[PDB]
């Protein structure tokens, strides 16, 4: 009739996720993201770190030198992959502080050994077993040479071997366990050996133990190995009187991004930066829930497996109760779900007809805020190389314990960090929505001095005759209260 | 007279309670709760955990078989309590790597043992002392055999056991350390003992040492105690030549819950979840100022001993000025200290009367808001068992340094964590409550289109004439301004 | 004319800090002070906490009494500065375990030393070496005594001392590891050596190693050196037969705040609480990105070199469009930059003129709430003294591994906690200060009850005839509508 109607609301859709705030615990949203990643394709990506992929070999059999590990010489990697098929095929061995060798050998990344002239003098070197086959004759690790006695005799050796060089000199030697006080003498003249290998700043001095073991390939004897690192203007000195593994050269060792990780997935062409023992995730989502143990720029591990983001307004269903006289209703009352062109727009009731359409500033002010939240307080990516044990095969005791706790206390501060976040981060989201909701609504009113009324639905009853040029004005930001003022004030208070 | 007045009100109370905020250092409110457990019964429950008191037996005690702790046998537990007047009174005895062994024991959880046929030939058993007496007779540990010079010989030994079961086996055996060297002969004909003891993967060797210690229970001598646990699948050999005290045969080894704390708190009967060294607490509250060492269902340690979460509004007290007219006041003013029904509420004053009531689905909105906020973030429970050594008797340097460091860094940072939590959700909870009132005035605003007006103490000049059945209509959300428009915009404006 | 302007608005500034928020990743504000401390005077003040500067001595060689250390006998400290320059020129030797030795002696905190009624029998004491002369005659550490053969015999020693005192007593001793078969028995009868130390709760043996080693100071030969601690009530023994370095007394030891710091700074006359290895720094910032290595009350190090904190309001630049008509315009539009009395303020047009004034309650409620806001949430000091090491100059394993996986753990921690709180309360300080505007807006609204109308410039139009002292009552909180009521409703409506 004389009157016109001009209401304002927000867009809703039919199927909604349910995220959680500070307020309250489950609201209905119009669209929500993940930010936990659950999923893994199941193999090792190729590029762009270096997987040099043991097959039966472990870490530490490479180094030695066994023969059926013959491949990885002067090998290099990023990351070495250790297989549960893996097993031993040459003389048995222990080495004491087992773990702290692998972890060392690991960080360097490579294994280039340069032979070097040592000169033992009075005793016969290259000795072999049956228990180490190269080819239908005998042998022994590659990079470790056994002595023995020369006719009837072993000397006192004592050698000494200088760095000039401007880098830092890995050396790995051992001692020969017998099982009888009878193999001791057929081996080395004496009845008891001794091995000091010392620099100008630390020294070692190991005995041998002898007795029976448990028999592994026909050898009821063991081998133990021991290290030692020679600094830049540093010498070595080796002083044995019996029962000496001579080491035959040195390793480079180099400071940089190299670690080993003990996983059972085939290796595959593509392209991926993050790599777990269940093959390579993906890096886009800040949180993971795949495995602790990770290699390059990986999300943060977390015990969740499901955190909802909430990327868009809270989601009132539109009544389904459609008015009879299609009375236009606002977002006091409930969500408009026939809007696509924008968030928040306008529906006019006029002579002309019903209409709809979209505000652009409000909807896109929204939007920038909304777009990269996330990026604000936790960062892009976190890079991490070499870190410590988080899985056992044994038990140990104190420092096993102490590497358990750690690791806990840092799952439990992350999942805790993580449950806040996004707590917080929903209630802002829901809170900047409603208030830019309400900012349209105080503009139009504001704009509407005395000309038109509040309903409460959401809606302005403006109180004389507004056309779609009318309307338009208003939308646009050029409505001119003044032109029907008389008319309205005349219209609405008589 | 003509008109009427209708004023909103949030109720206030006399006594109330200061809490912090992240806007505010203090702030006084209706009510609030305390989150901190600071006191304890001083007893320990023995429900629902299994709980096996030590009285004077330590845990290492108890498992080599010392005879005042022969009531400890084949005994099982969840947590085992060791108390400060425990002693020793058998041989006397030092374990290298003490710690390790008794982590190990207790999280295995009990003492089950199974007496095996090792058959130990050329020697002589059942060795004793008089500083172990078990009746007038001398006697020894019942789970170690001493082993001694049969005739004029002592054999070399060599006997082998395998694990053919489906489960691990771990074995406690040891050497004796001789005084003198006219000691060695008399026991062990050799002059220089040694005691290896193998698997196919591992091996130890130790040698004794001979000289003189302080005397305990009339002897210079001492035992030393080690351990090896054989896997399934796996062998045992044991090679001694002299010094060997052999074990007798295998303790079970299991994985589960069970942990050992030292504490002086009498046992009693009830239910609780949580156990400290200063008895029982209960787990209602989030967090605990009693003890940072724990076991079971547990509060996280904070150092702060008060934090006040806000469980009610801000308590404006009710100026103590009564007007002479009575004048109904609004939440602008002060709060109301005459409403029991609800928090928010409605005061009318008409030519009937003055009068009062209460609105039930604010209150509602906001208490459902309230209760369970601090569930939505902090989990209900947190179960811990076996974790590491926060308190020590000795100095020992560098793993007691790193092991007190990662405690305090863990407890700076949950303290940090629970600090902020309480000055967030406080400060949630005062802005909720406030809105809820000030969302309770837009709507009786928006109801009283042009027949009312604002006065600014929170009250509504209606200016037409309002009976009690108008005020419980605007109060029901019924109320039709057109009835009274004409009459009350003749009033208001001519 | 007959109408009157009254305008609400805040102070603008020219030049303004971008500051970081949760919704938004950059806004400009009026003032922003810094919370991390980025730089070092370089110099070491020596109040309120003793410093010992070490010139060319280590607190390793200043307790065996190292001739070129004897300045330093029966010091204390609270700080140890240990320098680079620092070298040994006495016998060589080893510490096994050096770490804990070096660690346990600093946190002592003192050098006291009291000699004690040994009596060696049968025996050559105080031996000597060119490699360590005091003046021109040879000489030794001034704590230890070189025990020697007597004509041609060195008896079995065997010496005990009771602790009878209220206090822990500190004995360092060691043993000589003679370079031939040749030197043992010149020096000392046997062939080979055995040294044991016990208390009643524990025992060490040690056996020497002979051979060959580098050259250091003209000599092949080392020294071991090791230490026992005897409690109150407990007796010391020490039994050898050969090759014993024996002690001359023992060390008092105290629990205290006592702790060593490498650095190469200068020490200078001034007042600093905390102490970095770059030099002290100054304690009123919460976060420092100087060194991670610390001592005293300092504030937290994290990974960042800036956050700012907002201290003012935001900063919306006045339009440089000045009104030709110079219209007054309000906080909606832009900021006001000349107002200097207070934030908040009126600017009224009239008859009578243009004029200006500031509210002093309403800028007050901002600045008291802003002023100490850090202070409520995180602690305002933290004291810590002798802490873990964070800087290695050798490869060691598993233990150096946890050591660095631990300080990461804990830098991450609180860099994400630093990065989050900085955002979080720079939100609520915007939303304060906006709320605080919009407070001052409704006043002025609810005491011009329908005498007045809002433009949306965020003016009020008064439709009356407002004088300076009309305009001073609305500013007041005295405003009486009733006296203008009939004219401005005449006014405004006809
Ligand atoms: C101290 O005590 C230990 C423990 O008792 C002794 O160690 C044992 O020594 C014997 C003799 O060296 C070892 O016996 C050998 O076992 C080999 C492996 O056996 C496996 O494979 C065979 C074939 O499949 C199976 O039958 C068997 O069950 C195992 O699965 C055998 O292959 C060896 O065979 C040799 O002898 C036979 C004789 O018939 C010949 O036909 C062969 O050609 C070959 O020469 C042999 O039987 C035994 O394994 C050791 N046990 C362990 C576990 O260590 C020490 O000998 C003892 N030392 C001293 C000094 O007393
Ligand atoms: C190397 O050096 C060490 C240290 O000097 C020597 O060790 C000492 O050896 C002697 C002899 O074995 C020990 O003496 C014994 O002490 C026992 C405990 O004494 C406590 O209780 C008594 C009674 O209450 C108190 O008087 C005393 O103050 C202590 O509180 C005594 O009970 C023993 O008594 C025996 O001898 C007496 C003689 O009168 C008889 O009446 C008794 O029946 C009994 O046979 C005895 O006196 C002494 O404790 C050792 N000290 C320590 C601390 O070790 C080594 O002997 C020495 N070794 C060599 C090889 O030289
Ligand atoms: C086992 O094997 C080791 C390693 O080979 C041997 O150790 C070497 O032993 C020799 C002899 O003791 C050591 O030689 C000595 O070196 C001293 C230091 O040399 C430095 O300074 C000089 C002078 O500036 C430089 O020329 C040199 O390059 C070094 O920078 C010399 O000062 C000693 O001099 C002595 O002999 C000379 C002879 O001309 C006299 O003039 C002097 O007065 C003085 O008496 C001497 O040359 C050598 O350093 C050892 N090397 C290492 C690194 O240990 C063991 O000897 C050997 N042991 C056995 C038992 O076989
Ligand atoms: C493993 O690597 C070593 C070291 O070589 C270095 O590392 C490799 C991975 C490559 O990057 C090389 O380019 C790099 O130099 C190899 O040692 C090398 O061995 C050869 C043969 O013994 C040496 O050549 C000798 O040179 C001398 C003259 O100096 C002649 O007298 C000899 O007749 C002979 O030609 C070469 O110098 C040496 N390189 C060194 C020491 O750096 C090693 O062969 C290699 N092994 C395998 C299996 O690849
Ligand atoms: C400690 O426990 C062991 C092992 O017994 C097992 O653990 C207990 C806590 C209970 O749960 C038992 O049900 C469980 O089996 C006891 O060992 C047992 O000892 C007895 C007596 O030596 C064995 O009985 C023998 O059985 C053989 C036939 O196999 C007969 O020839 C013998 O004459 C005799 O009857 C029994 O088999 C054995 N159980 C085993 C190995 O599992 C042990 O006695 C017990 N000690 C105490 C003090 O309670
Ligand atoms: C290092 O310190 C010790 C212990 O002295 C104590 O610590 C000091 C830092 C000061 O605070 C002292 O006040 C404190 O007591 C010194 O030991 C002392 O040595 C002297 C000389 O040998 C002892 O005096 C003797 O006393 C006896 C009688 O009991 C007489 O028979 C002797 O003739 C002689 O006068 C003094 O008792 C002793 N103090 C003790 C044991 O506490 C030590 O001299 C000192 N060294 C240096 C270089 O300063
Ligand atoms: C990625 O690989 C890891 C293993 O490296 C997978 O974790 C493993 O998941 C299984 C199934 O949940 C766990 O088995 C269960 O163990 C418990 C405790 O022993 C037992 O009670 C159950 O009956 C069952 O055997 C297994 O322990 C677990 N391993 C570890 C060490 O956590 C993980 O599921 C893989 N993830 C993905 C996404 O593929
Ligand atoms: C629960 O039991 C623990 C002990 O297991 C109690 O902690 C102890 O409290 C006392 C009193 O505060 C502390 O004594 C003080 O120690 C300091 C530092 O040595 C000293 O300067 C004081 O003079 C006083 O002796 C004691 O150290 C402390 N023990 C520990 C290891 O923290 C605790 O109070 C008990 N709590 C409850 C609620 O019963
Ligand atoms: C306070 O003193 C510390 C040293 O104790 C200073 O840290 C050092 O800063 C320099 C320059 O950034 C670092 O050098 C660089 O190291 C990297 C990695 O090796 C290398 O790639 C670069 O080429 C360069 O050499 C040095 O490593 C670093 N030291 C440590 C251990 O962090 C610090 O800058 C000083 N701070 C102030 C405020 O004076
Ligand atoms: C909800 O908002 C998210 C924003 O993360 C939208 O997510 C994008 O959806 C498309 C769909 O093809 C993906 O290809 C993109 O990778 C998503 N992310 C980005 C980077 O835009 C999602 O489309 C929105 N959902 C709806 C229904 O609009
Ligand atoms: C303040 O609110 C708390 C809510 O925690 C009320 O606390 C309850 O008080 C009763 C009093 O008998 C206890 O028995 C309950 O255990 C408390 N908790 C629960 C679970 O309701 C408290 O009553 C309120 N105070 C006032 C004055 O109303
Ligand atoms: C911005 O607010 C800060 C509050 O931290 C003011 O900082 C003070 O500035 C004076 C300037 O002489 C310093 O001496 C003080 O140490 C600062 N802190 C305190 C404790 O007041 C700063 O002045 C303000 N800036 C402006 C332009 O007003
Ligand atoms: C208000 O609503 C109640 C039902 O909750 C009803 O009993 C009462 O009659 C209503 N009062 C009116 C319409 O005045
Ligand atoms: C406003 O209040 C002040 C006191 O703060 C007073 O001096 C002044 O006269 C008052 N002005 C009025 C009522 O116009």
């Amino acid at each position: 009739n004389s009157t016109a109607t001009l209401c304002l609301g927000h867009h809703a859709v039919p199927n909604g996720t349910l995220v959680k705030t500070i307020t309250d615990d489950q609201i209905e949203v119009t669209n929500a993201t993940e930010l936990v990643q659950s999923s893994s394709t199941g193999k090792i990506c190729n590029n762009p770190h270096r997987i040099l992929d043991g097959i039966d070999c472990t870490l530490i059999d490479a180094l030695l030198g066994d023969p059926h590990c013959d491949v990885f010489q002067n090998e290099t990697w990023d990351l070495f992959v250790e297989r549960s098929k893996a097993f031993s095929n040459c003389y048995p061995y222990d080495v004491p502080d087992y773990a702290s060798l692998r972890s060392l050998v690991a960080s360097s990344g490579t294994l280039e050994f340069i032979t070097e002239g040592f000169t033992w003098t009075g005793v016969t070197q290259n000795g072999g077993s049956n228990a180490c086959k190269r080819g239908p004759g005998s042998g022994f690790f590659s990079r470790l040479n056994w002595l023995t006695k020369s006719g009837s005799t072993y000397p006192v050796l004592n050698v000494t071997m200088p760095n000039n060089d401007n880098f830092d000199k890995l050396y790995i030697w051992g001692i020969h366990h017998p099982s009888t006080n009878q193999e001791q003498t057929s081996l080395y003249v004496q009845a008891s050996g001794r091995v000091t290998v010392s620099t100008r700043r630390s020294q070692q001095t190991i005995i041998p133990n002898i007795g029976s073991r448990p028999w592994v390939r026909g050898l009821s004897s063991r081998i133990s190995i021991y290290w030692t690192i020679v600094k830049p203007g540093d010498v070595l000195v080796i002083n044995s009187n019996g029962n000496l593994i001579a080491p035959r050269g040195y390793f480079k060792m180099r400071t940089g991004k190299s670690s080993i990780m003990r996983s059972d997935a085939p290796i595959d062409t593509c392209i991926s930066e993050c790599i777990t023992p269940n093959g390579s995730i993906p890096n886009d989502k800040p949180f993971q829930n795949v495995n602790k143990i990770t290699y390059g720029a990986c999300p943060k591990y977390v015990k969740q497996n499901t955190l909802k983001l909430a990327t868009g307004m809270r989601n009132v269903p539109e009544k389904q109760t459609r008015g009879l006289f299609g009375a236009i209703a606002g977002f006091i009352e409930n969500g408009w779900e026939g809007m696509i062109d924008g968030w928040y727009g306008f529906r006019h009731q006029n002579s002309e007809g019903t209409g709809q359409a979209a505000d652009l500033k409000s909807t896109q002010a929204a939007i920038d805020q909304i777009n990269g939240k996330l990026n604000r307080v936790i960062e892009k990516t976190n890079e991490k190389f070499h870190q410590i044990e988080k899985e056992f095969s044994e038990v140990e005791g104190r420092i096993q314990d102490l590497e358990k706790y750690v690791e806990d206390t840092k799952i439990d501060l992350w999942s805790y960090n993580a449950e806040l976040l996004v707590a917080l981060e929903n209630q802002h989201t829901i809170d900047l929505t409603d208030s830019e909701m309400n900012k349209l609504f105080e503009k139009t009113r504001r704009q509407l001095r005395e000309n038109a009324e509040e309903m409460g639905n959401g809606c302005f009853k403006i109180y004389h005759k507004c056309d779609n040029a009318c309307i338009e004005s208003i939308r646009n930001g050029t409505y001119d209260h003044d032109v029907y003022r008389d008319e309205a004030l005349n219209n609405r208070f008589q």
